[PDB]
């Protein structure tokens, strides 16, 4: 029979863990979905380009084919048609707790669609649990549905902070809508600004506050530490010893890792991505500046196997990760070029292996209280999807796009970083810089450089865009990733998008 508890807890567990040729975890929500946001942009860099269809997503060079793009399309699809038959099977429920959770699914189809919207421009659509093919949603129809939605249901929803962790209220609700606001010329063609700072100020006027500490956002113990807690509008829960090796947070801290750097966190670094040197550039402009062993200094093959004796070598050449924090003037700036795990590389000639680039150590696996994590393996760390930050950044530039002054806004992350050059002026070029260094290696660059036109043209080159080392422009028809062919061939609702063929 029909477990409606069940069933809308596995709505929510869709977000952070997953049930060949894809490996464990591969399918799931936020790998997908971030890896389409992130391995082709400025912030980060898949290390085996060997391995299908990473050089593709690396450069901005797949097709229809992209198997990485197809993974995407059917998890975002089937999460919603999981939405849809709770949605259906608890059609006509008045009960308080089922208007909740009627509510807070029908958020969670209102998030997917918006992924479908901001990545293939368009979707598979069907509201309810059928057999019959989805028709298709363009841009501006889609776009409307989603903020519909989310103004439907709004009032069924909790108030701020008062629904069990893990679970969205209204504020996250407001938040997506300010997001959608924010990027509303890019899906709509017509710009509205005006709401994205509308809805940004009803979250930051809500209960939610900014964490004194930047990195315990990242930390494994942000679910209990309150500091990170009142900052995150919709955390994906993860548990090393439940979600294990099938969870988004296994990727962000394994993926980061590799055997020989201190603190990693767990047993196992798979050593998949490290940051570009456009990356590093975003906390170091001059790249010259950047805490770095020099090359004629070696590196012992003994004496280095512990964290302390690691630590020591790093603070005697000055590249401890606490080292790059002071040089860099930023608490955001949690990238390692100490000698665990190898000689670095800022920039590389040819992407051969992980020490091609900094390691990035934003995300962590040790509790802010010091205490045990559950698996020596597997992390702990939630994923805080909607932050508050992001109401203060989409403020900042919907403010900036109509000619207002967003200083303050920009400054008040700034201040939470206890950042040593404050912005005095605020530019098109300060606020994407802004939002790497806030939001880097969180799922949304992509989408950001999209809006600013930065994805795929020659505003903005960066190491190994286009597949050139030092950055070239692709097609303009790439700002949208194709439908798969798979979908194409399976799906006569279903055109693809342009340039493709
Ligand atoms: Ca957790």
């Amino acid at each position: 029979s029909f477990d409606q508890q069940g069933v809308f807890v596995k709505g929510y567990a869709m977000l952070g863990v997953t049930g060949d040729g894809q490996d464990e975890g591969e399918s799931g929500f936020y790998r997908t979905t971030f890896n389409c946001n992130e391995l082709p942009t400025d912030e980060c860099l898949w290390a085996w380009q060997k391995n299908q269809d990473i050089p593709q997503l690396t450069s901005i060079s797949w097709s229809p084919s992209s198997q990485r793009t197809e993974w995407v399309y059917v998890r975002l699809g089937y999460d919603i048609t999981q939405y849809n038959f709770f949605l259906d099977q608890t059609e006509g429920m008045t009960d308080a707790e089922t208007l909740r959770q009627r509510a807070e699914i029908r958020f969670l189809r209102a998030l997917h669609y918006w992924y479908f919207l901001d990545l293939f421009g368009k979707a598979p659509f069907k509201e309810h649990f059928s057999n019959d093919l989805p028709v298709e949603k363009k841009g501006t129809e889609l776009y409307t549905y989603i903020q519909n939605e989310l103004n439907e249901i709004e009032a069924d929803m909790y108030e701020p902070r008062q629904a069990p962790f893990g679970r969205a209220d209204k504020a996250a609700n407001w938040l997506l809508r300010a997001r959608l606001y924010l990027n509303a010329g890019v899906y709509t063609g017509q710009t509205d600004y005006a709401k994205a700072e509308e809805y940004a100020s009803k979250v930051i006027g809500s209960a939610y506050k900014l964490c004194t500490n930047y990195s315990e956002l990242f930390m494994a113990d942000n679910d209990e530490n309150e500091n990170a807690m009142q900052e995150i509008i919709l955390p994906i829960r993860q548990d090393g010893v439940k979600t294990r090796n099938y969870g988004g947070s296994t990727y962000l801290v394994c993926g980061t890792r590799v055997a020989g750097m201190p603190r990693m966190g767990t047993t196992n670094g798979w050593s998949c991505i490290f940051a570009r040197a456009a990356m590093v550039q975003k906390f170091f402009s001059n790249l010259e500046d950047v805490p770095m062993l020099p090359a004629d200094v070696e590196i012992p093959t003994k004496g280095l196997d512990t964290d302390e004796q690691i630590d020591a070598f790093d603070a005697e050449h000055g590249i401890r990760t606490e080292d790059m924090i002071k040089a860099a003037g930023d608490d955001r700036a949690l990238l390692y070029s100490g000698v665990g795990g190898g000689r670095r590389k800022i920039q590389t000639d040819a992407i051969s292996g992980f020490t091609d680039g900094l390691s990035i150590v934003k995300w962590q696996n040790y509790r802010s209280d010091g205490k045990p994590v559950s698996h020596a393996t597997y992390p702990d760390t939630d994923i805080p999807l909607f932050r508050l930050a992001e109401a203060y950044l989409t403020r900042a530039e919907a403010i900036f796009r109509q000619g207002g002054d967003a200083t303050g806004d920009i400054n008040e992350l700034r201040k939470r970083a206890n950042c040593t050059r404050k912005v005095q002026t605020v530019t098109e070029q300060e606020l994407i810089d802004e939002w790497a260094r806030e939001f880097y290696l969180e799922g949304r660059r992509r989408s950001d450089l999209v809006r600013f036109g930065m994805f795929t043209t020659n505003k903005y080159l960066w190491d190994w865009k286009g597949g050139a080392m030092n950055g070239t422009s692709v097609a303009s028809y790439y700002n949208k990733y194709p439908i798969p062919v798979s979908d194409i061939n399976n799906n006569r609702n279903m055109s693809q998008n342009e340039g493709y063929k």
